[PDB]
């Protein structure tokens, strides 16, 4: 259907690339002597002339651009980062794909306000995966993401870097964060506040930028996908612009959670809000041509329910050049990596259907708000699990979300006959497209930290109205690893707390390396992640 987003010069401007976010100092850890990298990401507004001959928009971002600038962490290494708000709304943020400790872990109630800053404690033990950190406040989610806060986080593997893939950050290893927005006549963003149905956007974006070019060597290319649009789900190929229907193929590497056990031949890629997918395409067949990164029409092939616009077909750009400056010296490994898939289990699947009670989206008819219902399961940590995540409705699509845990994906039915498992869903995953009456059963090992964590559909919409529940994974009181002051989200002694503006710009008082030093100390000797010491 048509634009309404003003015209757009279509392929005029480069990829952006997000800066790599830089530690501002480390910390000894006092319990193991090791080195704690401390970060300060500070939440803020600002401008973007996203259309050359119009008005600017408003965005808020993390250090003030959008996207966020990408973290680099090698496993191993902990990191704190304080995220400081100084923006005219509250935050919460999420590291997704990551098994932070309930208070850590961005619980849409565990706010930080304006004037105020949190620390985040992360333990990046997990296998190597592309995470990414973003708003997950309550009821403002949607508009927080849209408005610029969600960013990549690199979990990096010395073991991972032997399989000698493309690499380097910005050179042949390419980040490739999609959004879909809409904009005013004025070149300003379209409000997602009010929305309750699903926000598509008719405009979309790579790495924060409207329908980019990049000029690339005949060559292989690593690309990391994130699907941090607020509704819009994607059916990604790519084509020569001289043949603009004929799929070229490529490999998919990588799942949410990691690398596959082996290169899954792909040449159409569900990808669905909240879904990473790391994809090597070879370009060296292509020296000379244009190959354009297109979308699946027709609502995702009638997976979905989401609304075409006249260029929502498109993507972005590749230019081939004729030649390539240096040999590739990379490779694609049939074998990448034992899969840690849980243990099968024939316990009987729980239930959970995603579907709407009157104007809300619901989880089993519950609303998220609804406190003294919405914790919908308590699992002692270390047992598996299968959940069957319903979606019954054909006028909706819902991507899974559930903290803490990696899953296989164990089946998938099409009440439409349009699909079942893909091979690029062989891995471990966070998320799980629940397409037009489809229901999946997901496996999953509750493990390894105790507390209270959220589930939910990754359309921030519906996220935000609100279709979000609550899982308790429990311990016994034996337990021990100081579990009493880390299963509640809200714990005092992990809340924010304010700031003066002054002390943070000039890098004194609570901000002054001393009191930074005393306070990630302080933290360290409660231990966060003991329990995952192997
Ligand atoms: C998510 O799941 C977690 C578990 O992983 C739940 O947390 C546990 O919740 C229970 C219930 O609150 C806790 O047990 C309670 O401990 C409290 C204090 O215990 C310590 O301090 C007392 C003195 O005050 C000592 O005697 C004791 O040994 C401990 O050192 C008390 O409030 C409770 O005592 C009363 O209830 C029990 C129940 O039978 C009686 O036996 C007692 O005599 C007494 O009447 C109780 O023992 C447990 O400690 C929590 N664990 C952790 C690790 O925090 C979460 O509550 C759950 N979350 C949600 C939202 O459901
Ligand atoms: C659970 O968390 C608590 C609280 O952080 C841990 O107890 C704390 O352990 C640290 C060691 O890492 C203690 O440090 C102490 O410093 C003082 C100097 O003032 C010194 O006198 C002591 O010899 C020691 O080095 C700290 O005192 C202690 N805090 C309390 C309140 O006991 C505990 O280890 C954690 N338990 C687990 C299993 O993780
Ligand atoms: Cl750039
Ligand atoms: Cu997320
Ligand atoms: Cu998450
Ligand atoms: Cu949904
Ligand atoms: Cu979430
Ligand atoms: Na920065
Ligand atoms: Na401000
Ligand atoms: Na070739
Ligand atoms: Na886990
Ligand atoms: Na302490």
């Amino acid at each position: 259907v048509a634009q309404i987003s003003p015209q757009y010069p279509m392929f005029t401007v480069p990829l952006p690339i997000p800066p790599v976010k830089q530690p501002r100092l480390t910390v000894t850890n006092p319990v193991n002597g090791q080195e704690i990298w401390y970060y300060e990401v500070e939440i803020k507004p600002f401008t973007h002339q996203v259309y050359p001959d119009l008005g600017s928009a408003d965005l808020v971002g993390y250090d003030g651009m959008s996207p966020g600038p990408t973290f680099q962490v090698p496993r191993g290494v902990e990191t704190v980062v304080r995220f400081i708000n100084n923006a005219e709304a509250p935050n919460s943020v999420h590291l997704h794909g990551s098994f932070s400790r309930a208070a850590f872990d961005g619980w849409a109630e565990d706010i930080t306000e304006p004037g105020s800053f949190k620390d985040y404690y992360y333990p990046n033990r997990q296998s190597a995966r592309t995470l990414w950190y973003h708003d997950h406040a309550m009821h403002i989610t949607a508009e927080n993401a849209y408005r610029g806060q969600a960013g990549l986080y690199m979990l990096t593997d010395p073991a991972e870097d032997a399989l000698n893939l493309p690499s380097g950050y910005g050179e042949f290893d390419i980040p490739m964060i999609l959004t879909s927005k809409q904009y005013t006549a004025n070149g300003n963003l379209v409000t997602t506040n009010g929305e309750l149905n699903s926000f598509w956007g008719d405009v979309i974006h790579v790495n924060g930028q409207p329908w980019p070019f990049k000029n690339v060597e005949p060559r292989k290319y690593r690309f990391r996908f994130l699907d941090a649009a607020v509704s819009r789900s994607f059916g990604l190929y790519f084509a020569d612009t001289d043949a603009i229907d004929t799929r070229l193929p490529f490999k998919v590497i990588a799942s949410d959670s990691g690398l596959l056990e082996h290169p899954a031949d792909t040449s159409l890629l569900y990808i669905s809000m909240a879904e990473r997918y790391e994809v090597v395409f070879d370009f060296s067949d292509y020296a000379g041509k244009t190959i354009e990164l297109r979308n699946l029409g027709g609502s995702i092939g009638g997976i979905g329910t989401d609304t075409d616009y006249d260029n929502t077909d498109k993507v972005m750009r590749f230019v081939v050049a004729d030649d390539t400056t240096q040999p590739d010296t990379s490779v694609v490994p049939a074998n990448l990596r034992d899969v840690p898939f849980p243990s099968p289990t024939t316990n009987t699947p729980r239930q959970f259907r995603f579907g709407r009670t009157g104007p809300t989206w619901t989880i089993n008819g519950v609303a998220f708000a609804d406190v003294q219902n919405r914790l919908l399961a308590n699992v002692p940590v270390g047992t598996v699990e299968r959940w069957e995540l319903i979606n019954a409705g054909n006028g909706w699509t819902h991507p899974i979300h559930i903290h803490l845990v990696d899953f296989k994906v164990i089946s998938r039915t099409s009440g439409n006959n349009a699909r079942t498992v893909m091979p690029y869903e062989s891995g471990l995953k966070d998320v799980v497209w629940l397409g037009r009456r489809e229901t999946v059963v997901v496996e999953a090992h509750y493990a390894p930290f105790p507390g209270v964590y959220m589930f939910h559909c990754h359309n921030l919409i519906h996220e935000d109205h609100d279709m979000m529940a609550a899982f308790n994974a429990t311990v016994l009181p034996d337990y021990g690893y100081n579990a009493t002051v880390f299963v509640d989200p809200m714990e005092e002694l992990w809340q924010a707390r304010p700031y003066e503006l002054g002390e943070f710009q000039a890098q004194s008082g609570q901000f002054s390396v001393q009191a930074v030093t005393e306070r990630i100390q302080t933290m360290a000797e409660y231990r966060p992640y003991a329990a995952a010491d192997e």
